[PDB]
Formats: C-alpha cells, structure tokens, sequence
C-alpha cells in the first residue's frame, strides 16, 4: 500500500516546473495527481523544488504544527509553491480549481526513518 513518504510526493511535488504557467496548472495537477478521485480535495499545496531541498527541510527550523504536534519544520529558505483551491464552480467529478502562484516558507511534518516529510502543513 502506499507509504506516507510516497503519498507526500505525489500529493505535492512538481519538480518539474518552475511555476504554474497557467490558470489551468491546478485542474490539471489535482485530476492527474490523483486527487480527485473520490472528491474533490478542497485545498492542496504543490513546490517546484527539487525532492532533495524538500526533504532537507526535515532537518531545518523545528516548530509545532498548527495542530499542536511538535514533528513539524519550516523552512529557512522561501520556495517556490502553487497553491491550489477549489472554487464555487467546483462540483464532484469535475472538480475546479483557483491556481495562485507564490514564494513561501513551507511547514511540513516528518516521520520514519530517513525521516522524512509525510504532511504538507501550511505556507508562511
């Protein structure tokens, strides 16, 4: 079954784009992604950086989640991330999605061992 560490990257790495290059970037990614496939995810965060300099943020500034748990990290470099949010049109299968382009810190939550990142937390 599919591990938290690989369900991480499909739900939020584009390693492969700088950016979003246009309006349509989110209702692609979410639909290909998988992401839609049982209803639509309301909101979902991608980061156009290199797996490595994701997962290094496991070992950077140590803060808690908005949840409260303490296995949480930020960033100390802001990246460049799309963010992803369904709008009023949006009806299950079809899915719709407002894509905004912007450079943030990232808050993930790591686990195992690599330890890794398994939660995309919130941008700041």
């Amino acid at each position: 079954k599919e591990t938290a560490a690989a369900k991480f990257e499909r739900q939020h790495m584009d390693s492969s784009t700088s950016a979003a290059s246009s309006s349509n970037y989110c209702n692609q990614m979410m639909k290909s992604r998988n992401l839609t496939k049982d209803r639509c995810k309301p909101v979902n965060t991608f980061v156009h950086e290199s797996l490595a300099d994701v997962q290094a943020v496991c070992s950077q500034k140590n803060v808690a989640c908005k949840n409260g748990q303490t296995n949480c990290y930020q960033s100390y470099s802001t990246m460049s991330i799309t963010d992803c949010r369904e709008t009023g049109s949006s009806k299950y299968p079809n899915c719709a999605y407002k894509t905004t382009q912007a450079n943030k810190h990232i808050i993930v939550a790591c686990e195992g061992n690599p330890y890794v990142p398994v939660h995309f937390d919130a941008s700041v």
